[PDB]
């Protein structure tokens, strides 16, 4: 019965939650003021995306000091206040930990790149050019172009799976391993309740520097060099789990800690279970099954869930429909016509999946993707790979609190725009509206919490037939039948039970368009 098993986690993007000093950017005092929103929602924890000292090339995921707060967001004083307010509200607090790379402006890299003999020479991945000047391997950056960059300081290439500004850490190096573990300890000694571990399968590359093989044609249009090749050797080294053991060993030194890993790629499930196996690795992990899905299908849900059987040493999966890395799901999965009814099907479904619900800021209000022009881009990835981008900027818009000029974000000049379609969806307006998605999400969260078959139950059946999904889950004497219509065709279901919840005119025997019902 660990607190995290069955939790809902509300992910905060601190640049766009609440700007408490009027510069156009969210900040930690902003988050402190707004925390009651999350509490009243009934989320068990917050996960704060990176707020550490950073040049902000990957907007905080390029860390230059692992143990301080960036001036953009306030101070270490302000982080201790978010922890204390959260705990007073009964919220657990998770922070992002970014261990596959640092900024190029990090003190470790400034030492590493200085020459070939320094104590940190080997904390990053250095290799000579080919005799013709070429890079040491054919590896390609996640964000466009190659995964290696020249440094004349050393007369060598250095590896970066992401921007040239995010040189890959060499976690094969036990001194680097020890250093990032000591960073995690710093954060654990400040009362943090655990971690979201960034791109954990990028922690470790192949020391042999073998070329990646060509990718088969899964004819998703190829957007960038990275899409041409299987990520065989640039990442996913067999030794990552041994490193994760030292993490769990470290978190076991403190009370009631939760770890969840982000795990990228289509090679996904094998490293997720390896990263979460038994009680020696991480608690949980999430992948991109929903983040990169064009459509929400029953077959995609029964595919995803089938990967995580209740076997005795298997991990506990986490689910993310949307976050800062993928367009707002309502802009992917449904027409404007269908949006209102779909938003509640989707929210109820997230709460009915076996695993943890990763709710992203704005998801409880039904915020839509804001289209960001090429002139107005921030994400380097998009400028490089236009028009075939990851569309992350439009996912990162300021949280709308009221219907004021600044929508209560704290700035008539925010760093990204609110979006005309998100302005009417503000938390204030939704607190006045009795059928609001804010009020529905509360209800979905309360129904998961109070029902042990939703909260944690086994998936005893997952049945898919065209647009109909049925989840049969079960725990503590309870057996629930969860029926979902992911389609605009009224579908006819043989129940013989009690309706816990019915939406969009769902009945025990019939499901109109985008209707769902939980039967006990």
């Amino acid at each position: 019965l660990p607190w995290w098993k069955g939790a809902v986690i509300y992910q905060i993007y601190p640049r766009s939650f609440m700007d408490s000093n009027g510069d156009g950017i969210g900040d930690l005092p902003g988050i402190a003021q707004r925390l009651p929103h999350i509490a009243e929602l009934g989320a068990d924890a917050i996960w704060i995306s990176p707020f550490f000292k950073s040049p902000m090339k990957d907007f905080g995921y390029d860390v230059s000091d692992y143990c301080d707060v960036d001036p953009i967001f306030g101070t270490l004083e302000d982080f201790d206040a978010v922890i204390a307010r959260s705990h007073e509200l009964g919220l657990k607090v998770l922070i992002d930990q970014v261990y596959s790379h640092t900024s190029d402006d990090h003190e470790w890299f400034a030492e590493s790149r200085s020459n070939r003999d320094n104590p940190k020479a080997e904390w990053y991945v250095w290799a000579d050019a080919k005799p013709d000047g070429s890079p040491p391997s054919n590896w390609q950056s996640v964000f466009g172009g190659p995964a290696w960059t020249w440094d004349a300081r050393r007369g060598q290439y250095y590896l970066h799976n992401f921007l040239s500004s995010q040189p890959q850490l060499n976690l094969h190096n036990r001194e680097a391993q020890q250093a990032v573990l000591d960073v995690m300890r710093f954060w654990l000694e400040r009362g943090v309740d655990g971690f979201r571990i960034d791109a954990l399968n990028f922690a470790m590359h192949d020391p042999q520097l073998r070329d990646n093989p060509p990718a088969p044609p899964t004819d998703k249009q190829r957007t960038r060099p990275f899409d041409f090749q299987l990520k065989t050797y640039n990442q996913s080294h067999a030794d990552i789990p041994a490193f994760i053991e030292r993490i769990r060993a470290l978190t076991d030194e403190f009370d009631g800690i939760f770890t969840v890993a982000e795990v990228g790629g289509d090679d996904a499930v094998r490293e997720m279970k390896a990263f979460t196996e038994g009680e020696t690795h991480l608690n949980s992990a999430y992948g991109f099954n929903f983040l990169y899905a064009e459509a929400l299908t029953p077959q995609l849900v029964c595919s995803a869930l089938a990967e995580w059987p209740e076997e005795p040493d298997l991990g506990w999966p986490s689910w993310a429909f949307e976050n800062h890395d993928a367009p707002r799901a309502l802009s992917r999965w449904c027409t404007p016509e269908d949006r209102q009814a779909f938003a509640r099907l989707k929210t109820l479904l997230l709460m009915s999946l076996r695993g943890n619900a990763i709710l992203y800021y704005g998801e409880e209000l039904g915020l839509t993707q804001v289209d960001i022009p090429f002139d107005q881009l921030h994400d380097p990835e998009a400028i490089a790979n236009w028009p075939l981008t990851l569309s992350r900027d439009g996912a990162r818009t300021p949280m709308p609190w009221d219907d004021s000029e600044c929508a209560g974000f704290g700035s008539t000049a925010p760093w990204l725009p609110v979006g005309d379609d998100n302005r009417p969806r503000s938390v204030a307006a939704q607190l006045g509206d009795a059928n609001s998605l804010l009020k529905f999400t509360r209800q979905a969260i309360a129904l998961r919490k109070a029902n042990p078959a939703l909260h944690h139950g086994h998936v005893v059946e997952c049945n898919h037939d065209g647009d109909l999904l049925e989840l049969v889950r079960e725990a503590g004497g309870q057996r629930l039948r969860c029926r979902f219509n992911l389609g605009s065709k009224p579908v006819e279901c043989d129940c013989e039970g009690r309706t816990l919840l019915a939406i969009n005119g769902a009945e025990p025997t019939a499901l109109p368009p985008f209707a769902a019902i939980i039967l006990e």
